[PDB]
């Protein structure tokens, strides 16, 4: 899977909100482009003159994420964040010249991402009460990953003393994205656990935070909620479920070639952090079959 790289694997089966610090600083922003940000403005003008209903939105930028020494007391993760936008993303990560920007960032700053917007995404491994994970089918008509399989997710929106409010928005946003797209009541969802961070090398290294969320509804009940919205209540064109038993070998299935990179990141981290038991009971051969 060259199109996904793990930046962070969380310890302890995943981190709760109270164990994470954020540092939001203009030091963590994208660097101005070599020949100026006029190149971003030109791409945006061309786009608006074709699709004048499009508009810009602020986003969090991922600079880096440092884990504490394992087994320590106190905060376990520091997220270094800056600010970016949908406009800056279209002019950098989704530019035809994105690989040239990565090479120039290595040369100029010793940082392949220095000239990239790198907006932070969120996604969820969402488990049902009857032990399935939730998958969504993408429209064949959209620009990104058309017709591919995804997991629920979206965007934390900017709109430890500003730090704790930013961590709150990250955790809140993955629940809101589940409620908006799957049409589930908020009170059927657990507080999220952060599993890790994955990068999409097909989008020039754009990173997503991947979370575990448990729902108190069965797969049949989740399906009913999703469908009862009607086609206008969701961006996806379908919902489906895979037993958690079978997610263990998903990379060996024909489904793996249909998964978009950020969804592959969610499933790899689910397998490593929530699966992959370490104890004698769950590690015994009848509960963890060899191969
Ligand atoms: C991969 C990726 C996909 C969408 C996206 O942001 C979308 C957005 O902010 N929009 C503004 C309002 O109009 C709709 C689009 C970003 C930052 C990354």
């Amino acid at each position: 899977d060259p199109e996904v790289t793990l930046l962070l694997q969380c310890p302890g089966g995943g981190l709760p909100q109270e164990q994470i610090q954020a540092e939001l600083s203009p030091a963590h922003d994208r660097r101005p482009l070599p020949g100026g940000d006029e190149a971003i403005t030109a791409i945006w003008e061309t786009r608006l003159k074709a699709q004048p209903w499009l508009f810009d939105a602020p986003k969090f930028r991922l600079h880096s994420a440092t884990l504490a020494p394992i087994g320590s007391r106190g905060p376990q993760l520091l997220l270094r964040l800056g600010l970016t936008s949908y406009r800056d993303f279209l002019g950098t990560n989704w530019s035809s010249s994105a690989a040239w920007l990565r090479q120039q960032g290595a040369t100029d700053w010793g940082d392949t991402q220095a000239y990239l917007a790198d907006p932070l995404g969120v996604g969820a491994a969402l488990a049902t009460a009857d032990d399935f994970l939730v998958f969504l089918r993408r429209s064949r008509q959209v620009a990104e990953a058309p017709g591919l399989v995804d997991v629920p997710g979206g965007h934390p929106e900017p709109q430890d003393l500003a730090g704790q409010l930013v961590v709150h928005e990250l955790f809140s946003s993955v629940l809101q994205e589940i409620c908006d797209e799957v049409n589930l009541p908020l009170l059927t969802l657990s507080q999220p656990l952060l599993l890790g961070i994955a990068r999409n090398e097909t989008s020039a290294g754009r990173a997503s935070a991947e979370f575990y969320v448990q729902c108190s509804l069965t797969s049949e009940q989740v399906r009913k909620h999703y469908l009862s919205g009607g086609p206008e209540a969701h961006e996806s064109t379908g919902i489906f479920f895979v037993e958690t038993q079978n997610v263990r070998r998903l990379p060996e299935t024909e489904m793996w070639a249909e998964l978009c990179p950020s969804a592959k990141g969610a499933i790899i981290l689910y397998n490593r952090v929530q699966g992959s038991p370490t104890g004698a009971a769950l590690g015994s051969p009848a509960l963890l079959p060899p191969l």
